[PDB]
């Protein structure tokens, strides 16, 4: 397992190496940064070269100043050049969570850059906002979006030993029983390191909020509408952040996808499960 910084878009980005041969790239979202994808890093480094980026403003990657260098182009320009940076022109792409936000927008414009695309709970650039727009559910689960748009949000996660993130990602994984004591010391050195500022500076860059948007079909600007790679998802049926239906009609805008959805559990499969995971996942990559 290496760990180095590479310089593309601007920026200098940490990230988690390990094994040869084609790459298989991992985007973690908020709050957690390349460490999340451990079980699969080690399950699959001696088939792939396993590399887990962090984001931009997260644990030891550059954090920019200013709400411009979290934009969605950014963020997918930084992909784009991390796989060329790194000696590839495609890649298997794994992804969740915001880093799901950017790695869906990343294969739909850039489909040539993508063999196949691996995507947990988070979401999908056209069924999000369908939800977002006629689920109460979604609507209601997504309302932490809103407040995050608030300058008082980063005191309620940092303060007190960073009580709002421990509350929303260390105690659940303790209590359920997958996460060790070095992966807690781990996230807490991440969140030590990163910036909160800047990890809310995606969700404050948005356009979810005024009638206008929300009108919009995708998340994220594209002009594509279909996207032909082989797709699996993994989805924590549990999950707070993202409701089942999600999936629903999937299909009409990823026709070539396989869906595996984990009855019992919640946000983050990848760590939650990682074993029934990493199966469906060698299953996927060998159809
Ligand atoms: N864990 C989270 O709150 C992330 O939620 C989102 C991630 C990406 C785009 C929109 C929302
Ligand atoms: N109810 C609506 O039409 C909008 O709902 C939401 C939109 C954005 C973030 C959270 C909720
Ligand atoms: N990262 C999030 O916003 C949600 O985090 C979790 C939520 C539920 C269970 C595990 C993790």
């Amino acid at each position: 397992m290496s760990k180095q910084y590479i310089n593309v878009n601007g920026v200098n980005l940490h990230y988690i190496s390990k094994g040869q041969g084609e790459l298989m790239l991992f985007l973690h979202g908020f709050p957690d940064f390349s460490h999340i994808w451990r079980h699969q890093i080690d399950e699959f480094s001696n088939d792939f070269h396993t590399v887990a980026l962090d984001l931009r403003g997260y644990n030891l990657s550059e954090k920019p100043s200013g709400l411009e260098s979290y934009e969605i182009d950014v963020l997918v320009e930084d992909i784009r050049q991390v796989i060329e940076g790194l000696g590839y022109s495609s890649c298997t792409l794994v992804v969740h969570d915001w880093g799901a936000g950017i790695g869906w927008t990343f294969a739909y414009r850039y489909p040539e850059y993508v063999q196949k695309l691996i995507a947990f709970n988070g979401p999908h650039p056209y069924t999000f906002m369908r939800e977002l727009r006629t689920n109460k559910n979604q609507q209601k689960a997504s309302e932490y979006m809103k407040w995050f748009q608030k300058q008082e949000v980063q005191d309620y996660m940092e303060r007190d030993n960073f009580s709002g993130l421990r509350k929303l990602v260390i105690d659940p994984g303790v209590k359920k029983g997958y996460l060790t004591a070095d992966d807690v010391q781990a996230y807490m050195n991440s969140w030590e390191n990163g910036s909160v500022l800047s990890m809310l500076s995606y969700y404050r860059n948005l356009k979810i909020f005024t009638e206008e948007d929300l009108r919009r079909k995708s998340l994220f600007p594209l002009e594509e509408e279909v996207l032909n790679i082989p797709v699996q998802i993994i989805w924590g049926n549990q999950d707070p952040t993202f409701m089942p239906e999600n999936l629903d009609g999937i299909e009409e805008y990823v026709p070539n996808i396989s869906v595996h959805r984990l009855a019992e559990a919640s946000h983050a499969p990848q760590h939650e499960k990682p074993q029934e995971v990493n199966n469906v996942m060698w299953n996927f990559l060998n159809k």
